């Protein structure tokens, strides 16, 4: 879509979350493809825990495919593999762990997992996470994981 920069004075953070819900349905998933762009674009700059927390279930509650390869595209993947070892130095569990069924709901591919060693990252969670849900859930996105990598490799 096209841009601008439209300056103005600042932005309540409560005030740019509420205006997410302008991408939503009814039913409370994101329903433009389009929204998903801006959502992500403000995740980048979500500095409090609080909101990168928001931000993960506005995506999983998403159960819509097409918004999930969009965030994917314009590079939320990357963002979601960034807060998962920005996390792990806080042991955060419940973000960690949100981040982690955030990466199982959207379609994933081997290359995304290879090109940001985020497979190795969760490998790490899988034995060092204190607590027990989250080392579980890390365990199974790593065997979900290695079922991808071992399919296509050189």
């Amino acid at each position: 879509s096209n841009a601008a920069s439209m300056g103005s004075g600042p932005i309540d953070p409560k005030e740019l979350l509420k205006g997410l819900d302008s991408f939503l349905n009814r039913d409370g998933e994101v329903k433009s493809v389009d929204g998903i762009s801006k959502i992500f674009s403000l995740m980048k700059e979500a500095r409090k825990m609080v909101s990168r927390c928001t931000y993960l279930n506005i995506l999983l509650q998403t159960r819509s495919p097409e918004i999930l390869v969009k965030f994917i595209d314009v590079g939320g993947y990357k963002l979601l593999n960034n807060w998962l070892t920005y996390s792990k130095t806080t042991n955060n569990i419940p973000l960690l762990q949100q981040i982690l069924l955030t990466l199982q709901h959207l379609p994933l591919t081997v290359d995304h997992l290879k090109q940001n060693n985020t497979a190795k990252l969760v490998k790490q969670l899988s034995k060092s996470s204190e607590d027990e849900e989250l080392r579980k859930l890390a365990s199974v996105l790593v065997s979900d994981w290695m079922a991808v990598i071992r399919s296509q490799g050189s």
